[PDB]
């Protein structure tokens, strides 16, 4: 199954954390990285004192069940990052999100796939579009169409 995973880091110097996370993703049992998007820099909207995020998308081939994959991404979050005691704004220093999991639709207590809010997030859509411009969602929506309908500002590279 090809799963698409979004990575976000809000560290001031996020490169080493992102690399540790990438290596960890490739180390997941029965899985390996097919492709990684460029690293993108995404703004603090409104309040400026917020730091830039590094965002990227990863295509991961995996034979694991979706919930097993989630187990691993959550483990990697716990191992490679921390929870900011500030607010809900920036929850964790490292965020791993399962955007798509093959052509599967998932709606459980633990897992909503396609990711529940990804169509609202340019920082998820643009890096994904770089590595999968032809992507079609399980319901037939098209990544290209979502970007064509909404007009999200392009992201600069890290
Ligand atoms: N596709 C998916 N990828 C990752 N986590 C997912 C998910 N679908 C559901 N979840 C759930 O999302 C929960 C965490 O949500 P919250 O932490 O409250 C918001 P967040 O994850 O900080 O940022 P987000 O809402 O921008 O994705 C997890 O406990 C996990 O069960
Ligand atoms: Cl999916
Ligand atoms: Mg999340």
């Amino acid at each position: 199954t090809v799963a698409y995973i979004a990575i976000g880091s809000n560290l001031a110097s996020p490169l080493e954390q992102v690399n540790a996370a990438l290596k960890a993703l490739g180390d997941i049992p029965e899985s390996h990285i097919l492709t990684v998007s460029s690293f993108y820099r995404t703004p603090p909207l409104g309040p400026q004192d917020q730091p830039d995020y590094l965002n990227a998308a990863v295509a991961l081939e995996t034979s694991l069940a979706p919930e097993e994959l989630l187990n691993h991404t959550q483990r990697i979050e716990l191992q490679q990052g921390r929870v900011r005691k500030a607010e809900r704004w920036g929850p964790r220093t490292l965020a791993l999100d399962i955007m798509l999991f093959g052509n599967e639709v998932i709606n459980t207590e633990r897992l909503t796939v396609p990711h529940y809010d990804m169509k609202n997030r340019g920082f998820m859509l643009w890096p994904l579009f770089e590595i999968a411009p032809e992507l079609v969602f399980p319901d037939g929506e098209m990544l290209r169409q979502i970007l064509h309908t909404r007009a999200f500002d392009k992201l600069n590279k890290w």
